């Protein structure tokens, strides 16, 4: 039977559903090259600040057997350098792009949106936000009014997780007040865990006293958990699925529970955008198995008992 | 070497930090006596509500290779009945108990307090007041409350946090509160969603399959609930609680700053006899390492 990755969202075609997540590999221009001529359907730059930015002391990265540790503290080439790529490196051609913008106050993100307008209507980049803010709901519904007042265009946000159903019912109904926002990406890590090596009797990142945001296989229930309960509270919206993805079958786990693209960071980190046609080939895979031909087929059909 | 697991707070002694988590493996008599007759340093009563309570529908807890995840609603003997226990029936001599009261209001754990006061005083048991904990001012009435018309000192079990604002939130108002001594981290991460792939299909019946996760998925937030609290409640102990299956994840915790340490999903899935081998794997750890006593590396974790 013939199947397909296949993914149409946002006036946009995707081969496949695949893409990086957002921080991983993609912050240089050989980085970017790389996701574009990786087999991903997509990708996705680093979040950027108004100017570059350092970022934090190293060691701020640990590999880790369940996943990752970090506290990179927003290294990026800055915004100029993203919009840049957008509007006259990337080819189009090939997938397309998404920018990721983490500006340090509503000020520098209703600056950077003001600029971004032109480039997106030009050349059709799309704006991920990243607000992961989003455990403030007062600080949520301001940045998001900010963006939606000056940025004329359609835009996705990128969420921290949440833990409890008040909460999913509070930044959905937030969420749901804005027309423009149509993608949720859920989840950003989960923040602020502390890895200790035992036999170091140390913490493993420098910045933060160890603490940093896990990745991997440590975030999976809690990925899916907010991909579900987005992909159900907000009926109007896409989700885009981030977390604990290694292989096939976990990307149909996201897509089951509501994903329509799915990012990859961790794994992705680890073994490099050759990851992708794996990915596809594992996924099509567990697809045959399953006898399924496309992602409509069983896209948020998890079934509950 | 001597070497000892020895743990001495709220004037007691125990044996090794070792105790079971609230809600696993504690919740009838025959449950209660086998954790006293374990190897366990101390043991802790299911969450009780003012009565009697069935809990969720079935299947309502599942075993994962990475840990656990349940909705479990609950499902206790009711205050009386744990009361009982700790009153009539409870060996002290063996090892010291803790009462987790968990009432669904403020008005039910104030009306247990003030039944639970005299056991307290007459035989010892302690009181975990299972916390309304991601609402700071929800958890400053409560303690009030509870503060009040409970004339001991006590502890309370937290849900993880995952910001420095939380924590410093959380830890200001827990330190308004003198008579809470202990603060135990962490409760399950809230609302994971588990699907199984061959099924396509969730594993646990209550609240669309969303329940709480334990074991190696909650180690690395539980050591920085513990950590963080370690730092910012000098004046209390801080007991840990999360993805503990081995004596080297204990050490963890130990050093992250717990006194006690409590085991949920390894328990539930080994039963009791699992604390003869983590008292045996953590004196072995520190053995290797060289450490005589817990005292000796708690809360010591080095920062870069
Ligand atoms: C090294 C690193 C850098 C990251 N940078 C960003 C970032 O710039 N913006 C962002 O929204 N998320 C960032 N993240 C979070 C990832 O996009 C992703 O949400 C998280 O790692 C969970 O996916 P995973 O389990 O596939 O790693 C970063 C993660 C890592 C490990
Ligand atoms: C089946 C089950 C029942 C539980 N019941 C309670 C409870 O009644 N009160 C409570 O404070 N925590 C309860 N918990 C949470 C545990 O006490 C513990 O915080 C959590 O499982 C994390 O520890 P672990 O990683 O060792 O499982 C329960 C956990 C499980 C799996």
């Amino acid at each position: 039977g013939s199947m397909s990755l296949q993914v149409n969202l946002l006036n946009n075609t995707f081969a496949n559903p695949f893409m990086n997540a957002a921080g991983v590999m993609c912050t240089t221009t050989e980085e970017l090259v790389a996701m574009t001529e990786s087999a991903s359907g997509s990708l996705v730059s680093k979040s950027c600040t108004p100017a570059l930015r350092e970022g934090n002391p190293t060691p701020r990265y640990q590999a880790l057997p369940l996943g990752s540790i970090n506290s990179m503290g927003l290294p990026n080439n800055g915004f100029d350098f993203y919009l840049a790529y957008a509007a006259e490196q990337h080819d189009y051609g090939k997938k397309p792009l998404f920018l990721s913008m983490s500006g340090l106050s509503m000020r520098e993100n209703v600056e950077m949106c003001k600029r971004l307008a032109a480039v997106a209507t030009e050349k059709g980049v799309i704006l991920e936000l990243n607000l992961s803010v989003a455990y403030d709901f007062d600080a949520m519904r301001q940045c998001l009014t900010a963006v939606s007042e000056v940025y004329p265009h359609s835009f996705g946000v990128k969420m921290p997780p949440y833990f409890d159903f008040a909460a999913f019912d509070a930044a959905a109904e937030i969420l749901n007040e804005f027309p423009k926002v149509q993608f949720i990406t859920c989840i950003n890590s989960i923040g602020n865990g502390l890895v200790i090596d035992a036999e170091t009797e140390s913490v493993v990142i420098k910045p933060k006293q160890g603490f940093g945001g896990l990745g991997g296989r440590y975030v999976l229930p809690t990925a899916l958990a907010n991909i579900n309960a987005f992909y159900r509270r907000c009926p109007g919206k896409l989700i885009f699925g981030c977390g604990g993805v290694y292989t096939g079958e976990d990307a149909f786990l996201h897509v089951l529970a509501g994903a329509s693209m799915v990012q990859v960071g961790t794994a992705l980190q680890e073994e490099g955008p050759s990851i992708f046609e794996r990915l596809t080939s594992e996924l099509l895979g567990v697809m045959a198995k399953k006898r399924y031909q496309t992602l409509d087929e069983f896209r948020g059909k998890v079934r509950t008992l």
